[PDB]
């Protein structure tokens, strides 16, 4: 798939939002993911023992994790589809290292969504709603056909 340039600049206008803080919406996307699929925590050997909402808040590696995905989840929107180099590594240790399949790519994609949401509702109308889960599908897709080279899942 292709984005245009206008769903480019909806999606770099609310993640420059973002950027303001990342280590705030690091942690509420990520604890965002836990409660919603909690499955999910357990892929995090450094905090999976965490049990409750505040003790996700009060770790400094979730926080630590979540500066860690949004930079680099930022450095991908930024080359706005020139994205191969920056896919390669990243592809390589979800599906060798840590195996995270696609479905849980899906499921902090909706955690991201259902975050900007919530804190740039002005930025964040139905356009740059669309624009924004365009940009997540075109990485998913791109993600899932390295991992299919790699050896893993599809
Ligand atoms: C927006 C998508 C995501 C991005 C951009 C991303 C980015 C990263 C990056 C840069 C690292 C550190 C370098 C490396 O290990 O590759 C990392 C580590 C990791 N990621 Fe991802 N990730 C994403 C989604 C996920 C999800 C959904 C899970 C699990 C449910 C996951 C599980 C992990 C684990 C286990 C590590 C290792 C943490 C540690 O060092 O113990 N990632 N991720």
């Amino acid at each position: 798939m292709v984005l245009s340039e206008g769903e480019w600049q909806l999606v770099l206008h609310v993640w420059a939002k973002v950027e303001a803080d990342v280590a705030g919406h690091g942690q509420d996307i990520l604890i965002r993911l836990f409660k919603s699929h909690p499955e999910t925590l357990e892929k995090f050997d450094r905090f999976k023992h965490l049990k409750t909402e505040a003790e996700m808040k009060a770790s400094e590696d979730l926080k630590k994790q979540g500066v860690t995905v949004l930079t680099a989840l930022g450095a991908i929107l930024k080359k706005k589809g020139h994205h191969e180099a920056e896919l390669k590594p990243l592809a390589q240790s979800h599906a060798t290292k840590h195996k995270i399949p696609i479905k849980y790519l899906e499921f902090i994609s909706e955690a991201i969504i259902h975050v900007l949401h919530s804190r740039h509702p002005g930025n964040f109308g139905a356009d740059a709603q669309g624009a924004m889960n365009k940009a997540l599908e075109l990485f998913r897709k791109d993600i899932a056909a390295k991992y299919k080279e790699l050896g893993y899942q599809g």
